[PDB]
C-alpha cells in the first residue's frame, strides 16, 4: 500500500511506492523500532539476486524484454552454472555503483548520486596495484580542490578466502597514539588501527597529524603497507575569520573524505573492497572530528580562548564554542577553494533531492536519524521532514574489520 | 522476536540488554522491512470481551509491583472487575490503581526526556467531575499547585472516563497555557502561529481578543459530551517569564516573554483499556522547546532574523552560520531569564544526562526502557549531548499516552 509522509514545516506531502520494491531488511519489527541502531553466496542463491539486478537494469535503460536483456539472463545463468559465479558488465558495473549511492539511506549527499566517477579495478591481483589504482583515484578525486565524487572497484569476493581489503576505514585519516599517562596524541579513533600499523613495520612520526600508511590486502594475502605520496594529500588549515588566535590552536583537517571498509553489493556479487569518496559536510570535521568526547575534544580548549563561563552547562559554552569551530572550519575550506559544504546548504539540497525521487522513482529510502545535522537540527529543513526507511539494493553494507577475521600466512 | 536485545552507546561503549520489550503491546508503525520512527503519527468504546484480557493485564502488573502477585487481593480483586465487567461492560479503577497507572503512562513515555522524574508525580482525581465549571475549578487548581511559585512540580488531573464515547470530557486547549495567534488579513500573523486554528475556535465561541503578541487562550472545555464552554483562567495563576540576555542589553528590546508551566491538554491517558479522554498533566521546560522551537521555528515566531541583526551578524552566506550563533543566544537568554526569576527549568544538557542515568537504571531494574531517539535527541547540539551516541530501542508499552483527533472534528453540536 502507498504510504504518505508530511513535512510540518511547509506541509508538502509526498506518496512512497517506492518501498513496495524492498527485499533486505531494516532490523525493525512489528512491535520494537530500531532506527537508533547502527548495525542492526551458492549458485542457487546467486541466480535469483542475478537475475533481479539484470531485470531492472534492463527496466532503467528502458529495454526490458528485449532480446539483449533476455540473453543477457541467458548468459549469466550459464556462467553461474559453469562457474558458481559470474562478471558484471562494464555498463552494469557502473549502474550499480551509481545505485548503491543512490539507495544510501544515511546519505544526505544524494543530489549527487548520478554524478559519480567509476573506476574499474577487477582486473587488480596484488597490493601494490591496489596502492596504485588508489593513488589515481585520491589525485583524480582531490583534483588540485574542486573535488569530484569517485569510487574505485577492487575484485569481487569467490570463495571467502581471497578477498580484496582497504584495511584503513579512509583513504586519508591522521593517526593515534595511546599516551604513557593515559591521554591520547592525534585521533583517538584510530588508536587501534595506527597500532596495528605499527606493529607492521611503520614508524610514527608520532605527531598529532600523521597520515597513516595505506594497509592493503590483495586475495586474501597478508596486508601491505605503502606511503601515500606527500603531494596528493591535500590539507586545509583551520583558521576563524574573527578569532585571529584561533590559528594557534595548530589545528588542520584532509580535504578528502573516502571511506574504504565498506562493502558493495550488486546483484548478488561482493565488492569486499571498494573506497569511495565525494566532499566534506562541515560539521563531519567541525562537530563529529573535532568535538566528540572520544575523539579531538577541542571544546574546552576553544572555549577557554572565547573566555567563556565553563562552570556550569546552562551557559551553554559548549554550543558556543561548537558553532565559531564549524564557521573556521567552512571558512577556511572557502578560503583555500577546497570543495565542502555546509548542513544548512546539503540539508536543502536533500529535500530538493527527496522532491525529485518520490517525483521520478516513486520514493526515496531516508534514515531521519542520520540525515538530521549533529548540530542546529531544527533548523534545518530534514528536521521537519518525514521519512520512509527502507532497503534496496545495490547497496553499501558494513563488513567486519579483517584483522577479526585474516589468518596470517 | 529472541528473548534478549542489545543496545550500545558508541560514546562509552557501555552495553545494555533489554528483555522488557516482551511486554510490547501494540504495533509501532514499523515492520521487517520498513522502519517508520520518524512519522509523527504511525464511537470506538471497548467491547466486553476486549476489556476483560486487558483489564486482568493491568491488574495483573498493578499486583505484580506491590508484590502481591497471586495474592487474596489479587484474585478478589479480579473477581470483582470482572464482575462489572460483565455487568456494566466497564469497571471503575481503586484510587491506588489510577494512581499507579498515570505515573507508569509517564513512565512509559517513549518520546519524554524527563522520565528521571516518573515516580513523583502528583495526581489528582477528577472522576466526580460532571460539569464544565467544574474541570475549570479542577484546572485552576492544578495550575496553582504545579506552579508552586516558580518551583514547578509535576502533576496530573484525571476527569472522568469514556463511556460510550458521546459523553466524553475533553480539554479542546492542546495546552492549558498557550498564547494567541491571529490571522492578518495582509498575510501575517500576530502572536503564536502555532495556535491559529484553536484560537479562531475560541473566538468564535465568544471569546473577546486583546489582540496581543502574548496573549494568554482562555479554556475551552468539554464535560460529558455537551458543548465545551469558555473559561479566563486567573491571570495571577499564570506565571511568566520576560526573556533578557545577560551579556546583551539591547535583548529586552525585544519584548520577548513566555509562561513557566508547559501543561499538555489534548493527550489520551489509557489505564487497563480504560480511557481518560481529559488528562492534563504537566512538568517543567527544557530550555531549547522554548529557545529553539517555539522561538526559532520557522512557522512559529521566528524571531532568528531580527536577533541576527542586532547581534550583526552577516547574513547573506548561510555558511557564516548566523542562525546557528543567534539560536545559541536566544536559548542562553531563555535559560538565563527562567533562573535569574526562579522559575524551574533545565538546559538540554543536563536533561539528557540525567536522562542517560535514567535509561540505565531502567535497563537494570525493570529490564529496559522504551526511547524515541528521533525525540530523546535535542533540536539543538544534538552530537554534543549523551543521547546523540546511545543506542535505544521503540516500542509500546500500557498504561499509556496516546494522541486523539481534535475533539472540533468530531464533535456533535447539541
Ligand atoms: C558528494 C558529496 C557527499 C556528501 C556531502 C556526503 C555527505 C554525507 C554525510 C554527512 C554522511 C554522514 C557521515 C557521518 O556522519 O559519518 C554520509 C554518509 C554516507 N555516504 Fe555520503 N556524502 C557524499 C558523497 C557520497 C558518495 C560519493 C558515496 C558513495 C559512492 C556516499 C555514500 C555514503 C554512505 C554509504 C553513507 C553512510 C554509510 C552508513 O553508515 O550506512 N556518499 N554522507
Ligand atoms: C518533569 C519535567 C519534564 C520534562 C523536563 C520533560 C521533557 C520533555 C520534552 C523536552 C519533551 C519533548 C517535547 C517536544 O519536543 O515538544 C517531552 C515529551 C513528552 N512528555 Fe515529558 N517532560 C517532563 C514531564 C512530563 C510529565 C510529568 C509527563 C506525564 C505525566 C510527561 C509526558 C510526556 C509525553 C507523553 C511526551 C511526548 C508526547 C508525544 O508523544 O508527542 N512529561 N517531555
Ligand atoms: C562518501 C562520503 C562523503 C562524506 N562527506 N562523508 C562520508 C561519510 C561516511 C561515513 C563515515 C563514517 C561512518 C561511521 N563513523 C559512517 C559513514 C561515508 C562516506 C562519506
Ligand atoms: C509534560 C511535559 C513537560 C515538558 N517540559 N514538555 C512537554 C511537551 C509535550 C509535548 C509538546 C508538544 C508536542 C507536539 N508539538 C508533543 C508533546 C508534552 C508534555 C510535556
Ligand atoms: C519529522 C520529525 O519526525 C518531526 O519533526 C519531529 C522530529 N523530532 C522531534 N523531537 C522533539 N523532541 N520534538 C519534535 O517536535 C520533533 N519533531
Ligand atoms: C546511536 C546513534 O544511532 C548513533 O550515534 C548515530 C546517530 N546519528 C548519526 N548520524 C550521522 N550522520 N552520523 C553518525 O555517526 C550518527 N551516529
Ligand atoms: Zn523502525
Amino acid at each position: 500500500r502507498f504510504l504518505k509522509v508530511k513535512n510540518w514545516e511547509t506541509e508538502v506531502v509526498l506518496t512512497d511506492t517506492l518501498h513496495l520494491k524492498s527485499t533486505l531488511e531494516t532490523g525493525c519489527t512489528e512491535y520494537i523500532c530500531m532506527g537508533s541502531i547502527m548495525h542492526p553466496a551458492t549458485k542457487d542463491q546467486l541466480f535469483p539476486l542475478a537475475k533481479e539486478f539484470i531485470d531492472q537494469y534492463y527496466s532503467s535503460i528502458k529495454r526490458f524484454g528485449s532480446k539483449a536483456h533476455m540473453e543477457r539472463l541467458e548468459e549469466v545463468n550459464k556462467e553461474i552454472d559453469t562457474t558458481s559465479t559470474y562478471q558484471l558488465k562494464d555498463t552494469e558495473l557502473i549502474y550499480g555503483a551509481k545505485h548503491a549511492w543512490r539507495n544510501a539511506s544515511r546519505c544526505v549527499g544524494r543530489i549527487q548520486w548520478s554524478k559519480l566517477q567509476v573506476f574499474d579495478a577487477r582486473d587488480c591481483t596484488t597490493a601494490h596495484g591496489m596502492f596504485n589504482y588508489i593513488c589515481n583515484h585520491v589525485k583524480y578525486a582531490t583534483n588540485k580542490g574542486n573535488l569530484r565524487s569517485a569510487i574505485t572497484i577492487f575484485p569481487q569476493r569467490t570463495d571467502g578466502k581471497h578477498d580484496f581489503r582497504v584495511w584503513n576505514s579512509q583513504l586519508i585519516r591522521y593517526a593515534g597514539y595511546k599516551q604513557p599517562d593515559g591521554s591520547t596524541l592525534g585521533d583517538p579513533a584510530n588508536v587501534q588501527f595506527t597500532e596495528i600499523c605499527i606493529q607492521q613495520g611503520w614508524k610514527p612520526p608520532r605527531g598529532r597529524f600523521d597520515v597513516l600508511p595505506l594497509l592493503l590486502q590483495a586475495n586474501g594475502n597478508d596486508p601491505e603497507l605503502f606511503q601515500i605520496p606527500p603531494e596528493l594529500v591535500l590539507e586545509v588549515p583551520i583558521r576563524h575569520p574573527k578569532f585571529e588566535w584561533f590559528k594557534d590552536l595548530g589545528l588542520k583537517w584532509y580535504g578528502l573524505p573516502a571511506v574504504s571498509n565498506m562493502l558493495l553489493e550488486i546483484g548478488g556479487l561482493e565488492f569486499s573492497a571498494c573506497p569511495f569518496s565525494g566532499w566534506y559536510m562541515g560539521t563531519e570535521i567541525g562537530v563529529r572530528d573535532y568535538c566528540d568526547n572520544s575523539r579531538y575534544n577541542i571544546l574546552e580548549e576553544v572555549a577557554k580562548k572565547m573566555n567563556l563561563d565553563m562552570r556550569k552547562t546552562s551557559s551553554l559554552w559548549k554550543d558556543q564554542a561548537l558553532v565559531e569551530i564549524n564557521i573556521a572550519v567552512l571558512y577556511s575550506f572557502q578560503s583555500d577553494k577546497v570543495t565542502i559544504v555546509d548542513h544548512h546548504s546539503a540539508t536543502e539540497s536533500f529535500i530538493k533531492h527527496m522532491e525529485n525521487e518520490y517525483r521520478c522513482r516513486g520514493g526515496c529510502p531516508a534514515d531521519w536519524v542520520w540525515i538530521v545535522p549533529p548540530m542546529s537540527g531544527s533548523i534545518t529543513p530534514v528536521f521537519h521532514q518525514e521519512m520512509l526507511n527502507y532497503r534496496l539494493t545495490p547497496s553499501f553494507e558494513y563488513q567486519p574489520d579483517p584483522w577479526n577475521t585474516h589468518v596470517w600466512k
